[PDB]
């Protein structure tokens, strides 16, 4: 679990969104595993606007942060799960690292701010849904 709070927006994994996220929907994209909902309180986070390919992410299943090198956002095949059929997920960045069920929502950050959130795992890999291209989160 986990979310990004920026301005009057809450960014979560689409497959973990709650009834309240859907009742306050701003934007969602099943192909990216993202959903953004509106909040009444001002958020705690700032978004990176950069091309970093190294950063640090939080892994809840180990209660620790790990440094990673990750690929540029791309279209990657993701196997069928109880949340989605087998499909290509877009704007996804892979890295070698630990990720198990429950780790989705962990934040990946670089020196410029939040880069994205954990969205895929298994096989000694961790995949992150990029948010750096969503410029409207800042306004
Ligand atoms: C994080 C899990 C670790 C063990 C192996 C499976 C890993 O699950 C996943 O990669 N997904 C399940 C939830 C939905 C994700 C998505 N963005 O489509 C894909
Ligand atoms: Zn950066």
């Amino acid at each position: 679990s986990g979310a990004i709070y920026v301005g009057n927006y809450r960014v979560v994994n689409r497959h973990l969104a709650t009834h309240n996220d859907w009742a306050n929907l701003v934007w969602e994209d099943s192909s990216r595993d993202l959903l953004v909902s509106s909040t009444t309180a001002q958020g705690c986070d700032t978004i990176a606007r950069c091309d970093c390919q190294t950063g640090v992410y939080y892994c809840s299943s180990r209660r620790k942060h790990y440094p990673v090198s990750f690929s540029k956002p791309s279209l990657i095949f993701v196997e069928a799960s109880e949340y989605y059929p087998a499909r290509y997920q877009s704007h996804l960045m892979l890295a070698v690292g630990h990720s198990e069920p429950g780790d989705c929502g962990g934040i990946l950050r670089c020196q410029h701010g939040v880069v994205g959130i954990v969205s895929t795992g298994g096989n000694g890999l961790v995949g992150f849904a990029d948010v750096r291209d969503l410029l409207w989160l800042d306004e």
